[PDB]
């Protein structure tokens, strides 16, 4: 009967996670400030309104910013949370390098504040959205949890690293805390219903949505960011993981917290890397459409190849990414086709 | 466009720096929340009251917390600053390891809030209190600015490294910013007057104050944290730097900002390391008192030796520490002796 607080729950990964939580018998309380989520016709974000329909279960939601101390305090006072799943934050839209203070404020001070409010309310169980970016430029592959962290590039990645570090210390100082830090790889795909998915605003900065937008006919050609990398085909290689598998990894994380695990860190990836061209091809196959593209200049700070060593998670978390490349592509296409312009308010 | 904001200016290093600022003709505006500063009988913290008396110049002060956005806004509206010297923060009262959230809140959130207001008001000139702790366990000695940083011992040291990194990012993103990050070594000593100095509450965590307290008779004996290190005498070696020189280093930092230097990093040390025993001996000489000691276990996480490579600071900032060991000890003793209970009770 104790709830699970889900911050940033109206977004891509959060919405899918709320759905999994609901199906698994959990009772979420979701908060979001609409920074990167579409408002529905009603009080609920559209994504969550659809989750409610898909599951036939009610979504408890509050529009709120994690930076709003008073609101957050009242929330923790009103409910008895048994854990918090923290998705809220800014991600880079290639932005971070240019607005460091926004990233430091939203991600860093926002999480510090959340942790303080959690502590004060006796809630010491956390699931944190981390990223493979913390590893910086891979020194070796695949990337296991022991790979060095904090070496590279941007304010976004740094913010994630500083957060992990802070949580590690917190756990070190107080053994009563339990925290699972999940380093996601490259989330893709969508719920199999095709009703919810990634809903980018404007020109997508990430690969897959751009690809699907081309396939759907909204964009003429994919711009491939360099083809001279030291990879098989010259294009960047990444570990794409189905958002549904990723969402389920959060449920596994909650179970881990119940073991009084202390601080634990796990990669959430498939362990299989695919190049840009490979993804294009898979999308042609899923969509049944030809996907044009043009090779352009490299994108500043792009790594050649990145992919996970998923063993720890399989072993300790009791989780594995069950969905393959075709599934990811087919699910992405379904969402895209059924919702040519992303989320919209009900007719 | 004229004033210099000094956060945590009522503290040990900050009060000495305010004094130096005044003497050099700057107009400081100080803020402090009294978290680690003693309140006098008036508005001003005792330390600042004294500085005012010593310099014969007025000290503009506002009691406030850097964590208070509203207060920051009001402050920046009231005064026109040309630069900010940021001393405010929590130091380890050996505490950091145990209370991460307090450190992260005050040091990280507090500094971010400050940088935001600075940015908002177009005051893009900062001098930051960093520390040699950012270098972590020395890989080589002396420590130059090029030595690796990060991988800090504690939540406190981590906090310092995180802040340097955020500032670096800020300067990268906006070429208009100028920031001088000062990595202090081991500050000691006191103003020659003997009127102000470090005023620790409770059992001091740092060597020097502990030593002075044993000399004055407040403590029975000094506990020496190990004598089996790979140092000449087996005891820990550090680069003790006179707080007056350190304060002057901040003035040199202000002048550096004027050059539109972007982000610059400098060690503030003497380049000379002394062992625990050498400090004890020097203090016995300075005080004329005996300082009994007992060798105990190594303190968790202590480094064997740490000292600075002062070349870059001399070359680029045009600054060098002028006061040596005897002077440090003489000044520290004067303060302790003339003020057996610090600033008050
Ligand atoms: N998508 C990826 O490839 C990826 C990779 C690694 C890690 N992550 C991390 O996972 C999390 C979720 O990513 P996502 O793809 O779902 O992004 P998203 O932008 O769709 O989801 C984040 C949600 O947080 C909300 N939010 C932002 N600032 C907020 C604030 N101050 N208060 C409350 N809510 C706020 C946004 O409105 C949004 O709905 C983020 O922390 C992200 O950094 C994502
Ligand atoms: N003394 C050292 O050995 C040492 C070593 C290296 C770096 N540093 C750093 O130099 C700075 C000054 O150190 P110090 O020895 O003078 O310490 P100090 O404690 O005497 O000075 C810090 C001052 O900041 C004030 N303060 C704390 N939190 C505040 C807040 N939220 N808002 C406003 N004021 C606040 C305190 O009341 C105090 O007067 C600190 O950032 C410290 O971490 C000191
Ligand atoms: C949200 C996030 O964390 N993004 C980061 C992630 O991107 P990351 O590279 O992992 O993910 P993307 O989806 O942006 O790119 C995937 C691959 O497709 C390529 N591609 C993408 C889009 C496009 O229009 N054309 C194209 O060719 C990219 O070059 C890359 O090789 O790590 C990168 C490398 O550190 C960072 O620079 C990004 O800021
Ligand atoms: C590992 C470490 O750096 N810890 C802190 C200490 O550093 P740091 O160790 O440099 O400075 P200290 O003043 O605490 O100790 C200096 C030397 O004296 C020894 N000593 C100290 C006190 C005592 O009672 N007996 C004794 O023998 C120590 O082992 C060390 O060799 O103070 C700093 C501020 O000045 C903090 O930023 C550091 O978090
Ligand atoms: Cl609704
Ligand atoms: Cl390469
Ligand atoms: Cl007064
Ligand atoms: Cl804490
Ligand atoms: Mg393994």
């Amino acid at each position: 009967a104790e709830k699970v607080l889900v911050t940033g729950g109206a977004g891509y990964i959060g919405s899918h996670t709320v759905l999994e939580l609901l199906e698994a018998g959990y009772l979420p309380v979701v908060i979001d400030n609409f920074h990167n989520a579409f408002r529905g016709g009603g009080s609920l974000p559209e994504s969550l309104r659809r989750v409610q329909e898909l599951t036939g279960r009610s979504v408890e939601f509050e529009e709120m910013d994690i930076l709003d101390q008073g609101a957050l305090q009242r929330l923790f006072k009103k409910y008895s949370f048994m854990a918090v799943i923290h998705f809220a934050g800014l991600k880079a839209m290639g932005e971070s390098v240019q607005k460091p203070l926004d990233y430091y404020r939203v991600n860093l001070t926002g999480t510090i504040q959340l942790l303080e409010i959690m502590k004060a309310h006796g809630v010491k169980n956390l699931v944190f959205s981390s990223s493979a970016t913390v590893y910086g430029n891979p020194q070796y592959l695949p990337l296991d949890e022991a790979h060095p962290t904090g070496g590279c590039t941007n304010p976004y990645g740094k913010s994630k690293f500083f957060i992990e570090e802070m949580i590690r210390d917190l756990c070190q100082a107080d053994k009563t805390w339990n925290v699972v830090l999940l380093r996601y790889f490259n989330p893709t795909g969508a719920h199999a219903s095709g009703c919810i998915g990634e809903d980018p605003q404007g020109i997508p900065n990430n690969l897959m949505p751009y690809v699907s937008q081309v396939a759907i006919g909204r964009r003429e050609a994919l711009n491939v960011f360099g083809n001279d990398y030291d990879t098989e085909d010259g294009t960047g290689v990444r570990d794409y993981i189905h958002v549904v598998d990723l969402a389920k990894g959060h449920i596994a994380a909650l179970r881990k917290l119940k073991e009084q695990c202390g601080c634990r860190i796990y990669n959430l990836g498939t362990g299989t890397g695919y190049s840009v061209l490979q993804m294009v091809q898979a999308m042609e196959k899923a969509s049944g459409k030809k996907i044009p593209y043009k090779v352009v200049a490299r994108r500043e700070g792009d790594v050649a190849a990145c992919y996970a060593n998923p063993s720890l998670a399989q072993e300790e978390l009791g989780w594995t990414a069950a969905l393959g490349l075709d599934r990811m592509c087919e699910d992405l296409w379904r969402w895209q086709k059924q919702n040519p312009s992303g989320f919209g308010t009900q007719a």
